[PDB]
């Protein structure tokens, strides 16, 4: 079934302009038989707009970062989804920019392994790889940051690398 | 960081596809050990977090396989 985003999207409504857009997201997903026919850049859009912007607390950011990763993991969107390119071009986009402690910048980093690590990570463009290997780049470089986590960042620059060297055959 | 390192072994092994052939009372330890790292809470909280993701990933492996 596809009823997972409606439930991410009642439990991230508890945060006491973006509340009106998740209740018209509910609102339309309202409709059942899959997501069908639903142009999937707005399926998700919200949840991208929670972590692109820097004027939200870390505790929903970490919830929305959350809710993108049981989607991905539980593969709501799928080659059958209507333009699952561009959401999953998206999706890459918006977290290279700014963002939130160190919790979330492990979040962020865990779902840019899995993304990239899948197939899907394959259709990304060439642009964007770039911007998210100097994210990481930053990450790791960056020493002010709680040694575990740079740690992981040193893992997933490693594990990319692997995945972006490999396509070189 | 070390024991960051093991989990992180532990999801490579587990999630790539020389998994299944390990033998199946094996598993049942590896995912003891992970819930011993994740509930404890003298760790560090972010390591925690890392674990739980990492049970999580080796989870949703485990219950795919029942097909």
């Amino acid at each position: 079934p596809v009823t997972i985003i409606i439930k991410e999207c009642i439990n991230l409504s508890t945060a006491m302009p973006f509340l009106s857009g998740f209740i018209q997201l509910r609102l339309m997903l309202n409709k059942l038989k899959n997501l069908d026919n639903i142009d999937s850049l707005t399926i998700l859009q919200p949840f991208l707009l929670i972590v692109s912007t820097s004027s939200i607390s870390g505790y929903i950011t970490s919830l929305a970062l959350d809710s993108l990763q049981k989607f991905f993991t539980l593969n709501i969107i799928n080659e059958s989804s209507q333009n699952y390119i561009g959401a999953h071009r998206a999706t890459v986009n918006a977290l290279t920019h700014c963002r939130f402690d160190d919790s979330v910048l492990l979040k962020v980093v865990f779902l840019l392994r899995s993304i990239v690590d899948s197939p899907y990570g394959d259709l990304l463009s060439n642009s964007i790889i770039y911007d998210v290997l100097q994210t990481i780049l930053s990450l790791a470089c960056n020493n002010r940051r709680s040694e575990v986590l740079r740690n992981a960042a040193q893992s997933t620059m490693i594990a990319v690398t692997v995945k972006i060297f490999s396509k070189l055959k």
